[PDB]
């Protein structure tokens, strides 16, 4: 028993990543057969920052201009293009690590594992989500760039986010390893800000029965409601709609733990209006919607990889 | 910016985990060199678990009958002894993977990464805190045993957890790599309970700081106090006693945002009085004290490994 934030064990990413060097510039680089990916931002001098040309800026570039460290042992680059906000760099040595791998965008709502790096070494592991906003709230210094969110399904790693800059709040902005950006945030300085967020409500059920199956229960009433009553409620929280796909997802929680998706729906319809009165639920004192029911179901079931 | 909690990275760790088998309990084991080191409590049966003769039973155990796979290669056992709570088998391969690694006592209130794996595969990774009562506040379903904790100091893995059961009150015990528990408990199924626990001050106090560091600052008041009068208050909220050594460890801290530790002592002393009045702090609604001084600093200073 017990419930914790719980990322991927990020073995399999580690062994793909490296340090990318452009002039004064380092960040991470992602390197899978013989290609590195990483920000195209890395070709950007402090005087370039406001509004980059980044075609011209990348024109002026030869391969030798690009310095690619796998740990201590440099990569030659022998192509470079542009795809989007991201580059790949062609080196003539394939990664002997690359893992069983695929490359997803990942909905609003979702989860993935951060493994945050600086100059291509690891530093650490979490576990985050993909805001209403397109924003994450990461945990992100200066040459954190290049680090990538994934999950991990079986033998194979679907990298779904390459950490590109932060906004102004604090936040964290990037792109599917294609270079589209998640949400309208664009690689320049400039003025753009995340619109604004709202709690991921199927998120917050699947939290709900977490405690449930773990033993805390005090929160659960008498009562049921509609679908209908529950998000008129929500709406005013500034909780997302839930759908009847939410509801079909949060199925196998529903059936293992016997509460049906609608009376814990009543539940959380009574903890927003009434607040939790000093009382906590799996150790917290407010509402958690970062895990998704997948999770809650791997973490509750001791799925492996 | 931003906070979370956050894991070390755990391939050097993952590299290291096999499936133990011996008649029909399976758990994990830990192989570093050519020995396999796992909770002994393998060799009981389900008519064997209230008062274990543990000698006795190893006694009628062969090297064959353990069982132990790494993936899914056998590695013959050719050696078994026990050390304390702790099982070693000596087997024929040593651990082309096994890193640079220490086994070490850690000190309640001390902080480590948790690897879960369930038959010798890794299923997830988190950050816990060796609790003030020799428990730790873990994620572990059954087959979770011989799962380890761990920190990593550079390139050297510094092992000081392994998994070897679950408390009634769902809170998790074991021991040392030396096979000495954390705390009172024993492995066997009997009434022991853990001691009341107590909040880490220390850790409560780094994490106020890097909630200032953040840029998160309403909770600071215009008070000093003394080391004294801040003990006597933090003693009824059940805070354990601030040492001048803990003053010091969070020298670093103080110096990198200008606020006194003493200062932010009366801070927090006006927090524990007053409560937070619907406020949060890094996103949290209660106070957490799960993040050592080192960890604070590590995380907003980049340390890679
Ligand atoms: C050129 C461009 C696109 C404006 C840029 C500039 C700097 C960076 N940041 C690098 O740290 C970094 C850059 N190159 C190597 N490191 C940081 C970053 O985003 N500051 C933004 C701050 C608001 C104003 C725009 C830039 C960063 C910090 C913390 C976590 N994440 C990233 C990212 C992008
Ligand atoms: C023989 C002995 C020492 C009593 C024992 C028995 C079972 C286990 N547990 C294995 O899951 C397990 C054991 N062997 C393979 N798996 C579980 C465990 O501790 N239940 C305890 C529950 C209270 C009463 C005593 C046993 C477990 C569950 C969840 C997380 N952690 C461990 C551990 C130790």
């Amino acid at each position: 028993s017990g419930f914790r934030k719980m990322a991927f064990p990020s073995g399999k990413v580690e062994g793909c990543m490296v340090q990318v060097t452009c002039g004064t510039t380092t960040l991470n680089g992602l390197w899978l057969d013989d290609v590195v990916y990483c920000p195209r931002h890395v070709i950007c001098t402090s005087e370039d920052m406001l509004n980059p040309n980044y075609e011209d800026l990348l024109i002026r570039k030869s391969n030798h201009n690009f310095l690619v460290q796998a740990g201590n042992v440099q990569l030659r680059v022998i192509g470079h293009s542009m795809q989007n906000c991201v580059l790949k760099l062609k080196v003539d040595t394939a990664n002997p690590k690359t893992p069983k791998y695929k490359f997803v965008r990942i909905q609003p709502g979702q989860t993935f594992s951060v493994l945050a790096c600086y100059n291509g070494s690891p530093s650490g592991v979490y576990q985050c989500a993909m805001r209403p906003n397109f924003t994450i709230k990461g945990s992100f210094l200066n040459g954190s760039c290049g680090s990538v969110g994934f999950n991990i399904d079986y033998d194979c790693v679907s990298f779904c986010y390459m950490h590109h800059m932060e906004l102004p709040t604090g936040v964290h902005a990037g792109t599917d390893l294609e270079g589209n950006f998640y949400g309208p945030f664009v690689d320049r300085q400039t003025a753009q800000a995340a619109g604004t967020d709202t709690t991921i409500t199927v998120n917050v059920l699947a939290w709900l029965y977490a405690a449930v199956i773990n033993g805390d229960r005090w929160f659960l009433n008498r009562f049921t409601t509609t679908l209908n009553d529950f998000n008129l409620v929500a709406m005013k929280y500034n909780y997302e709609p839930l759908t009847q796909d939410h509801v079909d997802i949060l199925g196998p929680l529903s059936a293992q733990t016997g509460i049906a998706v609608l009376d814990m729906c009543a539940s959380l319809k009574e903890l927003l209006q009434n607040g939790m009165n000093g009382r906590t639920i799996l150790g917290s004192a407010l509402l958690e919607d970062e895990f998704t029911p997948f999770d809650v179901v791997r973490q509750c079931s001791g799925v492996t990889f």
